């Protein structure tokens, strides 16, 4: 359980994320991708993008990223609140797109990466930590969703 200090810190990084989502959206995914290549096979929509370049480029790719991060934003804007979030987004990635829980720890730490190397204002150490611990508790209960859901 987060501390309100510990949600101002996540919340003031991401105000940095939303003067522009779809840029922070494009970094993000362009290192999922790339640390994880995994992840993009899981893309049907995106898995033909090759290179760096190409995915830059892609409108898509684009718009995935900031239907995903406005969706996390939510998320994290709730503060632990976020059952009623969580059921239609573990839904469909358990059910549809097949996402394992290690495919989440990905993202997350491709969004730790992108806020450390874009805001060292608002993202020292302290403020990292507590993205991390958002971010677990956004795992741990989505995996719990999952399990609930009938899948492990
Ligand atoms: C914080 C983590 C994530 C969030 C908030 C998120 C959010 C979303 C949202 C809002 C949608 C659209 C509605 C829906 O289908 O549920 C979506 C679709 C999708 N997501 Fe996620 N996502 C996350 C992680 C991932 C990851 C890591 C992958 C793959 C490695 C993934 C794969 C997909 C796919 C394949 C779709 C459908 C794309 C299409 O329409 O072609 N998601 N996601």
């Amino acid at each position: 359980v987060l501390s309100e200090g510990e949600w101002q810190l996540v919340l003031h990084v991401w105000a940095k994320v939303e003067a522009d989502v779809a840029g922070h959206g494009q970094d993000i995914l362009i290192r999922l991708f790339k640390s994880h290549p995994e992840t993009l096979e899981k893309i049907d929509r995106l898995k033909h993008l090759k290179t760096e370049a190409e995915m830059k480029a892609s409108e898509d790719l684009k718009k995935f990223g900031v239907t995903g991060l406005t969706a996390l934003g939510a998320i994290l804007k709730k503060k632990g609140h976020h059952e009623a979030e969580l059921k239609p987004l573990a839904q469909s990635h358990a059910t549809k797109h097949k996402i394992p829980i290690k495919y989440l720890e990905f993202a997350s730490e491709a969004i730790i990466h992108v806020l450390h190397s874009r805001h060292p204002g608002d993202f020292g150490a302290d403020a990292q930590g507590a993205m991390n611990k958002a971010l677990e508790l956004f795992r741990k209960d989505i995996a719990a969703k999952y399990k609930e859901l009938g899948y492990q």
